This record gives structure tokens, sequence and C-alpha cells, in this order.
């Protein structure tokens, strides 16, 4: 007799799959350095795990909304939750770290599931006031996994193998896979029609051609590059880099992170009594100032890892503060349907993510933290570029 946990178990699940894809990626960075020693790979394959993760978290979002919206929201995100577990398992079988890097990239194809199908279904499903409730939730968990994660993953791989943390999100998955199945419904609205690719394709044309929207979407790939470059080469900046321990490295994510959420609880304040785009610039001043003093300091002084630390912490209180309004800006910024317009711009800022974290790589391999922060500020300032044109 499921009905009426029913509307509270089904979105949990989804959450609780969201959590698992975000820590898959969250507790690995830490863990990868036991993985590159295991496999005997070197460093430069540490952040190359984050980007197949999120290069795979970009392959599908096009296909997966009106294909669910075709064969039903139910099979198709039940075949990602069994994916990811799959995937997740298949990684203990690797012999070199392509091949982990490999399967990195198809357990990343499970972040595609979230949103193109997964929030669908929350949309479909919900009244409006109960549906931003579920999405608040979903933005909270996307706001403690890139803290809990770090933290948790340092400490698991001083005790534990890092075979055990795929196995554990194989488990926090499996957990998700059986309380969706009982209580997801199917709210596919077109089951039964065909499906044209070519068509598709000229939706996706359509919105690339949109000036103001594609402006937007750029900027949000370019302003939380600086955040991802971070989490992904954190690890071999702090521990191989600055010759410092786990605990360093996980002490280092509080005031980043936690800067991160300040902004968000402030932007939840404010925001009954600010416009979007005033949040946009009142943020735009910590996001500038954050990176240019990240950017200074480890020019001047190649070593100096606490103001970096705390650049990057006024820096992520801006984007705490800005990111959410510019998600809405760029949403509407595009009057065409919502599932191609989010699946266009999540599919465009993780095109930046891949590219950056790979370019963001090289500058610190040739350069250390000086030329990893200044190039970081040439993210800052091309969001700044696409503001002045996006907002006047
Ligand atoms: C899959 N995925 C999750 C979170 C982000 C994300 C990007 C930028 N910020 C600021 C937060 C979260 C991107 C992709
Ligand atoms: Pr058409
Ligand atoms: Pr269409």
């Amino acid at each position: 007799a499921r009905l009426g946990r029913q509307a509270l178990l089904f979105p949990l699940c989804l959450v609780l799959y969201e959590f698992s894809t975000y820590i898959g990626n969250d507790m690995i960075q830490p863990g990868m350095l036991a993985v590159v020693e295991q496999y005997q790979a070197g460093i430069d394959w540490v952040p190359t795990s984050m980007t197949a993760y999120l290069a795979g978290g970009m392959f599908l979002q096009w296909l997966l909304g009106p294909l669910s919206d075709r064969i039903g929201r139910r099979p198709v995100m039940l075949a990602g939750v069994v994916w990811f577990i799959v995937t997740c398992l298949a990684i203990l079988l690797a012999q070199n770290i392509e091949q982990f890097t490999l399967l990195r990239f198809l357990q990343g194809i499970s972040l595609c599931f979230i949103g193109a199908v997964g929030y669908a279904a929350i949309q479909e499903s919900f009244e409006e006031a109960v549906c931003i409730k579920i999405t608040a939730l979903m933005a909270n968990v996307a706001l403690i996994a890139p803290l809990l994660g770090p933290l948790v993953g340092a400490a698991w791989i001083h005790v534990l193998p890092w075979e055990g943390m795929f196995v554990l999100f194989a488990a926090l998955a499996a957990i998700s896979f059986f309380g969706l199945q009982r209580a997801m419904p199917e709210t596919a609205t077109r089951i039964g029609e065909k499906l044209s690719l070519k068509e598709l394709g000229r939706d996706y044309k359509l919105v690339l051609k949109n000036g103001r929207f594609v402006a937007g979407a750029l900027a949000l790939g370019f302003v939380s590059l600086p955040l991802l470059a971070w989490t992904a080469q954190s690890p071999i900046i702090i521990i191989t880099g600055e010759q410092l321990s786990s605990y360093e490295y996980g002490l280092l994510q509080v005031p980043i992170f936690g800067a991160l959420i300040a902004g968000n609880l402030l932007l939840a304040r404010l925001t009954s009594r600010r416009t979007v785009r005033s949040l946009i610039i009142m943020g735009g001043w910590p996001i500038m100032i954050g990176l240019l003093v990240a950017a200074a300091a480890t020019v001047i002084s190649s070593h100096a890892y606490l103001w970096m630390t705390a650049g990057l912490s006024i820096y992520a209180f801006g984007i705490g503060l800005a990111n959410a309004g510019l998600v809405r800006l760029t949403l509407f910024a595009s009057d065409m349907s919502k599932g191609t317009v989010s699946a266009a711009m999540e599919m465009l800022q993780m095109l930046i993510f891949t590219v950056g974290i790979e370019i963001s790589k090289h500058a610190w391999l040739n350069g250390g933290n000086g030329l990893f922060n200044l190039f970081n500020l040439v993210n800052g300032i091309l969001w700044l570029s696409l503001m002045v044109i996006f907002l006047k």
C-alpha cells in the first residue's frame, strides 16, 4: 500500500541518485592519488578523471529527454540508474588508467538522466509549490556534495581502498533503484510517437542562433570553471604540489565551499528585495576581487596557498550569490521548450568545464599556482565581458 509515502519517496530516491552521482565525482578526486599510485599513472591523470566524468555528463541530455518522452520516463530513468551501478562496478576490472578514465566517462553519462528525465518527472508530477521545495532540496544536495565528498574521500583512502568507494556508489544507487522502481510515476506525454533526430537537430540549431542565450550559457561555464578547476586539482596542488597532507587538503575545502553555501543563504534572504541582475552585479564584486586576489598573490608568491584559498573563498561567495540568478535569466533568454533549453545550457557549460579543466591542468603543470590562478582570472573576465552585453 504505497500512495501517500510515494509522494515523498520518489523525490527522495532521485535526490539519493543525484547525491551518489555527485559524490561519484567529489569523493573520487581525493582518492584519485591512490588510484594514480596503484596504476602507476602520473598526477596528470588526476584532473582527467573529472574531465572524463563531466564529458560523459554532457553526452546524452539532448536525446534522453525527448526519448523518455516517447518510450517512458520510468524505463529510461531506471536504465540510467542500472548503468551507473554496472559502470561503477566495472571500473574495478580496469587494468590501466586509460580504461579507468574510459569507464569514468561511461559513469559520467549517469548525470544526464538527472535533469533531462528525472527532474522532468518532478515537473510533470508535482504542483508548482511542491516542485519548488523539491528543486530547493536538489540545490542543497548540490551544495553539500562538493564539501562532504572531499572530506569523506580523504578520510576513506587511509582506511579503505578506492575500489570500496565505487561499491558504496553502486550500493547507494541500488537503494535508489528499488525506491524509484516502486514510487516513480509514468509521466511521459508522448508514449508511442516517433522520434526524429533531423527534427531535433533543428531545435538545437535554433537555440544556438539565439545570441542572448548563448552569451548567458557560456558565462555560467566560464564563471564556475575556477571552482571546478579547484575541485579537479586541489589534491595535486595541496598534497603533491605544496607537499601537505590530507588534513590541509580537506581543511582548505571548508572556507571555499562554506563560502559557496554562505553565498546561497544570503541569496535566499535577499531574493525578495533584489532583482536577478542586481544580484549578478552584487555577486560580481566578490567574484572579480576574489579571483584577482588569488592571481596577484600567487604571481608575486608562488606558494601562497592560503591567499589563494582566501581568494577562491571570496570568489565562491560571489558564485553562490550570482549563479542561481544567471541560470534563471539564461533559461528565460530563449522562448523555446524548457527541455531543449536546459539540455543546451547543461551541455554548453560542461563543454567549458571539460576543455577548461584540461587547459587548467596544463597551466598548473607548466607554471604552478600562478598560472593556475591567472587562467581562472581570465575566465572571470570572460564572464564579466559577457555580463556587460547580457545585462546592458
Ligand atoms: C553535473 N553537474 C553538477 C553540478 C554542476 C555545477 C556547476 C557549477 N556550479 C556553481 C555548481 C554546480 C555542474 C554539473
Ligand atoms: Pr519542428
Ligand atoms: Pr520540437
